C-alpha cells in the first residue's frame, strides 16, 4: 500500500481549499499519520465548504486577512501536543506574514507562492518593480537574514516554483553523466552553481505545455484554466520577469534591473501573460510560451550564481518561464487582453470535465555542448485519475510537490526559511515521483534561430542562438 | 421561388472548386438560366473531381499555370454561343493574367482576390514592398489604364474584399442621416469621398468575428479554418498592410510607404497574421483582430480619397482588416507562428462539422460625431444551412457576393476592369441580402483608449483615441 512517511504530532491547518488544496488533502491523509480531528481547512468560499463537508473534514469558512490572521492562526497552530504544520494553498494572503507567524510559534510552514495581502497586485500607487516577484522574494530573503535558522518554513514548493528546482539538479547531474563526467555530485550551493558554470549552461526555460481539454468548448466571456484563474491572471498581469544570465548581450529598451537584492533579475515594463518567447518541449516541439513571472525564475538563477572574491557575479544562468497553458487558457488570454478587462466569469477544469491531455512540465537547459536538454514530467489526466483523487494533472504535480516538501520539512525541521533549491532534491523526488507519470530527459537540436531569418528583417544574433534577443518575440 | 436573374448564353468556366467554388456553384445553378452542360470546372485535386462528378458537371483535372493557361482557357472561354463568364475561385493562379485573357476573348470575369502565379508569396528574392497587396493591386490599375473600358472584369468581389465596399456606402448613407448631414446621395466616386470627409470619418476597420466551431476540438499540428487554409496562411505571411489616413499622426518605425501608385497605403515589415490591432464588433465587443493584408484596405481608402487641384490627397480614411477568425484558427496561428513553420496538415470546417456560430462581418467607421458605427452581417451557420447548400457561414457571405457581382456584370458587361467600390452597391446588396442573415448598424462608445493607460507605461496618443498609435498592439 501507500507509504506513510511521518507522524504529524500537532494541528494541520490548511489555508485555502481551491484546486490545489483539494488535490493536496487526500495526499496528506494518505501519507501522514495523525488523528483526523487534527486537520482543519480555512477558506471563505461556499463551494469549498460544501466539498470539505463531503470529505468529512473540519472547515472554517473565513477569509484570512491582515486584521484577523494572528487571532485566528496562532491558536489553531499551537493547539498541540507538539509541532503543527501550516499548509498554505491560498490566494489573497501574505505568505511572508503567515510564515513568520508560524515560525514564531514553532509550527512548520509550506506554500507554493510568495503571495501578498489582498490589494497589492493592482495597487495603483505601486511602481512596476514593486509589483515584481523579485521584490516579493526579497522580503523572504530579508526575513531569513533577520532570523537565521529556527523552525523550517518552505517557500514556493509547488510544481513550478518547487519541483522544477529539483529537476534542474537532476538535469545537471544527467548532463554531466551523459558527457562522461563522473564523480561525487555537488553537495553545496557553490558546487551546484559551479557545475552549471562548468557544463556551460547558459540558461534554463521552465518549459511547459498543458494539453488538457474539456468535453465542452471554451465559453464566451469565461476565463478557463486548469488551476487558479485568479492566481494565473494576477501573475500574468505582473511584469514579465526573468533571472538574467551573465552570457546575455542584449535586453529590450523596456527592461529594467534592481538596485538592491540578490542581483539575479530583470523585469520588463509589460505584462508577462502578453509576452511571448520561443521555446520547446518534447510533445510541443517548437512553441510559444508566455513569459509569466515566477519565483523560480529568480531563485534558480540566484542559486546557480558563482561570485568572485569581491562578491561580483561571474556566472549566472538566464532562467524564466515559457508557459503554453491549455488551449482554452490560450484563448482566454487572447480574449482578456483583447477586451482590456477580465472576463465576467471563470472556471477551473475538473478531472470529470477533461477528455484527454497531459501537463508536460520540465526544465530546458540550453547552451551546453549538447545544445538543449529537457527534463521533466509528462503526467496525463488518465494516469492522474488512477493514482490520486479530486484533481487534474496540473493539480497533481503541485500537490505531490507540497507532499514532498512536507516530508522534507518534517525530516529537517530546524532548517529555517528555505526554498525548493535548498532541499534534498533526491529525497523530494523520491517522494514525488509516484505522482509524476513519465519523467524523461530529451535532447534536441532545436534553437530559437531555427528557420530564421524569414522573409522580413529580424534583429537576431546568429553567433549565439540562445540569446534572449532571439528568444523574445518582438 | 428563387429569382432567376438572367440567362447565361455561353460557357461558365469555374477555375477552382474548393470551399468557395463548392458554395458558389449551387447559387449559379439556382439564379441563372443555362444548360448545365455549358458549365466547366477546372481544379487539379481528386477531391474536387469527385465532388464535381457528384454534381454531374464537366470537370478538367488540371492546375492552371503560367505555362498552360492560354492554351487551356481560350477554347473554353470562346466555345460560345455568345459571351462566356470566367468565375475564378482558385489559389496559385494569376488573377491579372487570367482576367486579361478573358477580356481579350470577350468573356466576363470575376474573382475574389488579386492572386499571383505560384511561387510569388514565398519568393526569397522579392522585396517586401513587392509582396504587398498594394503592389498586386497596382498591376490591375495599370491594366485598366492601358485598356480602359471594354468587357467587364470584376476584381475582388467576395465578402471582404467585395461586399464590405457596399457596406461602407450604406454605412455612410446611414451616418449622414443620423448626423443630420443633408444632400443628395452620392452618385460618383468624388461625391462618396467628399461625403466621408464631410462626416469626419477618420478611418474604417473591416471588423470581423467568426464564432463558428466544430464538434471536435482542434487537432494538434493541424491548421483549422472556415475557408482556404492555403489562402489565409499566404495572406497572413504577407506584410501587415493598411490604407493610411490623412488624420494619422504616427506610424511604427518598421512602416513603409510606396514611391508610386495610387498613394493610399503603408505596410509593416512583419507578417499580418502575427500583428494585432484593438477593434470591436457587436457580438465580440472589444477584441483583438489580426492586421492581415486585404485588397479592400487599399481600395476603400483610395476610393474615398479627396484630392486638391494639384492632385495631392487632402483627405483619405485609414482602412484595414481587424480579423478575429474562429477560435480554432486563432489557435492555429499561435501554433504556426510558435513553431515557425506550417503545420503538417490542415482542414476547412464543413457545415456538417460546425456545431454553432456566426460570421459577424462588417465595417466599423470611426472618428465621426457618434464615435464609431459598425454595419454588416451576423449570418449564422443555422441560417446558412436553411438557405444554401454545401457551405458554412463564411462561405455563404463570399459565394453570395460572387453571385451579386455576376448579376451586376451581366447587367453592365462593358464597364471594363472594376472593383467592388465601382459597382452599384444597392443592386449588389439587393441580390446578396437574402443570404446575409441579420444586417444591422450598431453605434458604440468604445474606443482603443478604453481602460488605458493601465498598470504599465504605454505609448499612446491621448489626444485622439482612434490614432493607429493606439490601435496597434506593440510587442
Ligand atoms: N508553485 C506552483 O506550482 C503553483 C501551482 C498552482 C497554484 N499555485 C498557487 O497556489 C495557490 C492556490 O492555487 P489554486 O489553483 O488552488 O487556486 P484557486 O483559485 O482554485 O483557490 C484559491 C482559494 O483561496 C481562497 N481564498 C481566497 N481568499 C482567501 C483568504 N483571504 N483566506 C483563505 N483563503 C482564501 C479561495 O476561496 C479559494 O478556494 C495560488 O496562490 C497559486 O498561485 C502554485
Ligand atoms: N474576398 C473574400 O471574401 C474571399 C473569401 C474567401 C476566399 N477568398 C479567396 O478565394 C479563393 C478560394 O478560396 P477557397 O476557400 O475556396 O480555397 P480552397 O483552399 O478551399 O480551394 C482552392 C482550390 O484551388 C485549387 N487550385 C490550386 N491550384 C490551382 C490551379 N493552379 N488552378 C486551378 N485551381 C487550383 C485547389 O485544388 C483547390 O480546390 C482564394 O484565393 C481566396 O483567398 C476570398
Ligand atoms: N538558495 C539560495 N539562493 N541560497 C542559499 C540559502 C540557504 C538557506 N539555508
Ligand atoms: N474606384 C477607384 N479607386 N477609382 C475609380 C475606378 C473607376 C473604374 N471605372
Amino acid at each position: 500500500d501507500w507509504p506513510v512517511y511521518h507522524r504529524i504530532d500537532g494541528p494541520i491547518v490548511m489555508i485555502g481549499f481551491g484546486s490545489i488544496g483539494r488535490g493536496t488533502l487526500p495526499l496528506i491523509e494518505r501519507h501522514f499519520a495523525f488523528d483526523r480531528s487534527k486537520l482543519v481547512v480555512i477558506d471563505p468560499s461556499d463551494e469549498a465548504r460544501k466539498l470539505a463537508e463531503a470529505r468529512g473534514v473540519r472547515f472554517i469558512q473565513q477569509a484570512v486577512t491582515r486584521d484577523n490572521y494572528r487571532e485566528l492562526l496562532v491558536p489553531l497552530l499551537t493547539a498541540g501536543p507538539g509541532q503543527g504544520f501550516c499548509v498554505n494553498l491560498s490566494v489573497d494572503t501574505s505568505s511572508l506574514d503567515i510564515m513568520e507567524l508560524a515560525r514564531e510559534n514553532g509550527a512548520l510552514y509550506i506554500d507554493t507562492v510568495v503571495e501578498p495581502w489582498l490589494g497589492f497586485y493592482f495597487d495603483p500607487d505601486l511602481k512596476p518593480e514593486a509589483r515584481s516577484n523579485y521584490a516579493l522574494r526579497e522580503t523572504v530573503l530579508a526575513a531569513r537574514r533577520n532570523k537565521p535558522g529556527g523552525t523550517t518554513a518552505v517557500s514556493c514548493c509547488g510544481a513550478n516554483p518547487g519541483m522544477v528546482s529539483w529537476f534542474v539538479k537532476q538535469a545537471l547531474v544527467n548532463l554531466a553523466a551523459d558527457l562522461g563526467v563522473t564523480g561525487e555530485e555537488p553537495t553545496t550551493r557553490e558546487e551546484w552553481a559551479r557545475l552549471a558554470m562548468d557544463l556551460g549552461v547558459k540558461g534554463i526555460h521552465i518549459a511547459e505545455r498543458d494539453t488538457q481539454r474539456a468535453s465542452f468548448p471554451k465559453p464566451f466571456d469565461v476565463f478557463v484554466n486548469t488551476w487558479s484563474v485568479e492566481g494565473f491572471v494576477s501573475q500574468g498581469l505582473q511584469p514579465a520577469e526573468l533571472g538574467w544570465g551573465t552570457f546575455e548581450r542584449w535586453m529590450p529598451d523596456n527592461a529594467r534591473g534592481h538596485d538592491s537584492g540578490c542581483g539575479a533579475g530583470i523585469y520588463l515594463l509589460q505584462p508577462g501573460a502578453n509576452t511571448r518567447v520561443r521555446s520547446w518541449t518534447p510533445t510541443a516541439m517548437a512553441q510559444y510560451g508566455f513569459l509569466v513571472t515566477h519565483n523560480e525564475s529568480i531563485s534558480i538563477a540566484d542559486f546557480l550564481t558563482v561570485r568572485d572574491a569581491a562578491g561580483q557575479a561571474v556566472y549566472r544562468p538566464t532562467c524564466h518561464y515559457a508557459y503554453h497553458p491549455c488551449n482554452d487558457a490560450v484563448l482566454s488570454l487572447h480574449e482578456m487582453f483583447g477586451s482590456g478587462k477580465r472576463q465576467s466569469d471563470w472556471r477551473i477544469l475538473d478531472e470529470t470535465e477533461i477528455v484527454d491531455g497531459i501537463d508536460e512540465l520540465g526544465v530546458l537547459l540550453y547552451g551546453h555542448g549538447k545544445n538543449a536538454y529537457w527534463y521533466g514530467s509528462q503526467l496525463s489526466i488518465e494516469e492522474t485519475r488512477r493514482i490520486a483523487p479530486d484533481q487534474n494533472a496540473t493539480g497533481l504535480q503541485v500537490s505531490s510537490a507540497v507532499l514532498a516538501g512536507m516530508v522534507w520539512a518534517l525530516e529537517n525541521p530546524n532548517a529555517g526559511i528555505v526554498e525548493a533549491d535548498d532541499l534534498d532534491f533526491r529525497r523530494c523526488l523520491e517522494v514525488q515521483t509516484p505522482y509524476l507519470g513519465p519523467v524523461v530527459g530529451v535532447y534536441t537540436d532545436w534553437t530559437p534561430l531555427a528557420g530564421r531569418p524569414g522573409l522580413f528583417p529580424e534583429d537576431i544574433d546568429t553567433s549565439d542562438p540562445w540569446q534572449f534577443r532571439n528568444v523574445l518575440v518582438r
